[PDB]
């Protein structure tokens, strides 16, 4: 159906499941835009419910360890309903929680975390259609 891509107002980056990885647990980072097939892994949707989910699995987005990564959704587990508001990805049981892109301290690709929103460019987003 419609797809887009997250795109971090911050290093102007896409949330990007690391490696391509189709496995759950995988992290997410920020990556430059690719075209084409490629893409999967940068290419979102959201479900019924609004639910971000990923189109390389179907996968939710999961902030139950340090750095936010893939997992299959879950609707009891608060930590993996993601919603997009404005520039914001919040979560749904807490709109005051929100996504934050988080540069490498070792010249690796960014992450992403969830915490309290604090009105900076780094938890600020833009979606942008396939």
């Amino acid at each position: 159906p419609k797809f887009f891509y997250i795109k971090s107002e911050l290093n102007g980056k896409v949330l990007d499941i690391g490696g391509q990885n189709p496995a759950p647990g995988s992290k997410i980072i920020t990556w430059d835009q690719k075209k084409g097939p490629t893409a999967v892994n940068q290419l979102w949707y959201t479900d019924q419910q609004g639910v971000i989910r990923s189109k390389l699995n179907d996968f939710a987005i999961d902030a139950s360890h340090e750095q936010i990564e893939t997992q299959p959704f879950d609707p009891n587990n608060p930590k993996r309903a993601w919603i997009v508001s404005g520039n914001t990805i919040a979560q749904l049981s807490d709109r005051d929680n929100v996504l934050g892109v988080i540069k490498s301290d070792k010249g690796a690709s960014a992450h992403i975390c969830a915490w309290k929103q604090h009105g900076g460019p780094n938890q600020k987003f833009i979606i942008e259609s396939e």
